[PDB]
């Protein structure tokens, strides 16, 4: 996604290192 809720994101998507978000280790790694 463009950039999380604050560091938040809906259906337990995962904010990324990045504050970007989605629900996979892509995102949630690191």
């Amino acid at each position: 996604v463009g950039e999380c809720v604050r560091g938040r994101c809906p259906s337990g998507m995962c904010c990324s290192q990045f504050g970007y978000c989605g629900k996979g280790p892509k995102y949630c790694g690191r």
